[PDB]
């Protein structure tokens, strides 16, 4: 099949009897006249001329003598044309950013993703996802240094397993020329990043990772276009993936097929579990006013990668509300598993910025996300994006002083970590980190040196949530099923205390009781289902992460006095600025 074109193209090792060398491959179909520099080659095109196919529109030329290691560019007339020092498109590995030049390197090997991997990926899962800048996750002390591949492989690796998440995430890591684009404006789509080290080096860190029982999303970039060291536009003279505000021409098979063999090859190359799209409504809009040549591209990658690579899945940002982006190809369209639920993003946010006291007049902002759950399959997110240029660190928009937004930002997270739909979590939020992310500089891990203090509290906190959260199925299993919530109490706006259940397929039921003023609430009695012993699994409260211990200290039994409509009835302690997670213990 016309599939995989970095499986052919590129620049691989083949043999012509006995004689071993370097089958070059390019693709111009205008040109004249393109061939091969390099350091097996004087860097001078005029001592191996490249032949081309014109049926399909390699340029090409097996080279008795050029090893896997060398480097090398590209050298082509154009349309008319111009003498352009062109980088090889399908560069597996790129040179350091002296010249930018490519590298002689083949496929690496191959892997087969494992049955466990898969089941980390599907709906029913526990999904938390610590997503992370490998340039500014950490840095070597003494000299402000990245750490290596190998080195995230001994430090990220262990401290995400540790934190309790199942997914890695990382900023693209595309080659490319400057850091403050994080990875969004690419280069080298093909190239691990020489950043961190080799492009073995980051294979190495994928292996460590699915050592560690972690699945690693890749951030996947088809949607933006090389606009840096005139790499990829103007490139055989003519516009080839450049159209006629640079955009992609998603038009021709081999724009297509160069993306679709892009989102296979990490995949099937390196064992990525998951590949996430940015701005999906930038790539569709700005005929009607849509963009139908990428709604197209989309719909049918995601088909393709549902039956070659079944088992890793796409996710996707949207920022309008293009409907069914989580929905089949078929009908609604764009195909992908996953989307991030940045309107309940923005919601829960504005809601905990809101002094406490005021919370009672904006209710809604926590009770709307449950009316479109079902509309897509969600990933509560904490991104990157929501914590650079100027608005502010998650822990600066809580209200209070000190010890009053910490209890605020911990309350968030308990409420969070219940609620409907995967879980998202950007580097230094688990800490409670006080700047903005600076990707130019390490994470301030500065604040977890010395005493055990509130940012110890925090990350204890979220790595008990992530294991609590894992674990019991209710918390995971039927995120996307209207059966696996129902509200206990809904409008209780005047004390701000919201409480529902969480439901897993066996029907047992765990209650999440969220109080968000700084109010504490005793004999707080509320309407049950399962009446029983009722035992705290979770309490954002507890002394354990700086609360004040407040909470229902021991066993809980019900009581058969009508509330909310129902027979049963809870009769609680809800601690101040707190969520707690109660389990109904066996009889
Ligand atoms: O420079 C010689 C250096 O070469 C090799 O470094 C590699 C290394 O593998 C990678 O770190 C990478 O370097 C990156 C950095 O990671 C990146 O952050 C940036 O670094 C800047 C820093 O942000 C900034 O602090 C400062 O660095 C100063 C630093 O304060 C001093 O310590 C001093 O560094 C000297 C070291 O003391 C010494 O070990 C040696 O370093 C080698 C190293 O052995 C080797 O691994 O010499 C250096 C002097 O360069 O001075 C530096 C100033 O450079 O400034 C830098 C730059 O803005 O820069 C690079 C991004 O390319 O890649 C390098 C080389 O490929
Ligand atoms: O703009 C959206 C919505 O905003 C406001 O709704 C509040 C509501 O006031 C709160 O009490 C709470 O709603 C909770 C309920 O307490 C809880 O029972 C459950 O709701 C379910 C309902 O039991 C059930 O009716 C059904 O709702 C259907 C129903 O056929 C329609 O009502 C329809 O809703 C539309 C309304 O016609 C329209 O008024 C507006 O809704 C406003 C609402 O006016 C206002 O009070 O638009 C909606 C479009 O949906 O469709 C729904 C099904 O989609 O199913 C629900 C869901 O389980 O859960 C809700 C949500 O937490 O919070 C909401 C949101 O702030």
């Amino acid at each position: 099949t016309h599939l995989r074109p970095y499986e052919t193209l590129g620049a691989h090792a083949d043999t012509m009897d006995g004689v071993t060398g370097t089958r070059f491959s390019v693709w111009a179909p205008n040109a004249r006249r393109v061939s091969v520099v390099g350091q097996f080659n004087y860097w001078d095109g005029r001592r191996h001329p490249m032949r081309l196919r014109k049926e399909s529109g390699i340029w090409e030329l097996f080279i008795p003598g050029a090893h896997n290691g060398q480097l090398y560019k590209y050298e082509m007339i154009d349309a008319n044309g111009n003498l352009r020092l062109k980088s090889d498109p399908y560069a597996f590995e790129a040179q350091m950013r002296p010249e930018t030049a490519s590298l002689i390197c083949g496929l690496p090997e191959k892997v087969v993703q494992t049955e466990e991997r898969k089941k980390a990926n599907q709906f029913d899962a526990p999904i938390s996802i610590y997503e992370v800048h490998l340039g500014s996750w950490r840095r070597h002390t003494d000299n402000n240094f990245w750490l290596s591949y190998r080195e995230l492989a001994d430090q990220l690796v262990p401290y995400a397993k540790w934190m309790g998440f199942t997914h890695l995430e990382l900023l693209p890591i595309n080659e490319h020329p400057f850091d403050g684009s994080w990875g969004y404006q690419p280069t080298g789509l093909y190239a691990p990043t020489r950043r961190f080290g080799t492009r073995d080096d980051f294979r190495y860190f994928i292996d460590a990772a699915h050592a560690a029982g972690l699945n690693v999303i890749l951030d996947w970039v088809p949607g933006h276009f090389p606009t840096d060291d005139f790499a990829l536009a103007e490139f055989d003279g003519t516009n080839l993936y450049e159209h006629s505000t640079l955009i992609y021409n998603y038009g021709r098979r081999e724009v297509s097929n160069f993306l679709v063999g892009n989102a296979l090859y990490w995949i099937e190359r390196f064992g990525i579990d998951a590949l996430r799209v940015d701005a999906v409504a930038s790539m569709i809009y700005r005929g009607g006013r849509e963009n139908l040549e990428a709604i197209e591209f989309l719909r049918n990658t995601n088909r393709i990668l549902g039956e070659q690579v079944s088992g890793a899945v796409t996710m996707a940002e949207e920022s309008t509300d293009f409907p069914g982006v989580s929905r089949p190809q078929d009908m609604g369209g764009l195909g992908f598993w996953y989307k991030w639920n940045l309107g309940w993003m923005h919601d829960t946010l504005d809601y905990m910025k809101l002094d406490p006291v005021y919370r009672q007049y904006h209710h809604d902002k926590l009770t709307f996300g449950i009316l479109y759950n079902y509309t897509e399959n969600f990933v509560l997110p904490l991104s990157h994006d929501e914590v650079v240029h100027g608005k502010k660190s998650i822990l600066d928009r809580m209200p209070g002083d000190a010890w009053q937004k910490f209890a605020n930002l911990r309350a968030y997270y308990g409420w969070m970590w219940a609620f409907p739909g995967k879980k998202l979590l950007f580097m230094g939020n688990e800490f409670a980190q006080g700047r903005e992310w600076n990707h130019d500089a390490s994470l301030d891990w500065h604040l977890l040196e010395g005493g055990d203090n509130w940012h110890h509290g925090v990350q204890r906190l979220v790595r008990d949530l992530n294991l609590t959260y894992r674990h019991h199925k209710a918390m995971h299993e039927l995120d996307f099923d209207p059966y696996g919530f129902e509200w206990l109490v809904v409008d209780d706006k005047e004390r701000s205390v919201l409480i529902f259940v969480r439901r897993d397929k066996e029907g047992n039921e765990i209650i999440v009781a969220s109080n968000f003023t700084p109010v504490p609430r005793h004999d707080y009695r509320f309407g049950i289902n399962q009446p029983g012993k009722w035992r705290e699994i979770l309490n954002t409260d507890s002394m354990h992460y700086h609360g004040s211990n407040a909470g229902n200290g021991g066993t809980v039994h019900s009581d058969e006095i009508a509330s909310h409509g129902r027979q049963h009835s809870l009769s609680l302690t809800l601690p101040p600025l707190a969520t707690i997670w109660l389990v109904r213990e066996a009889e």
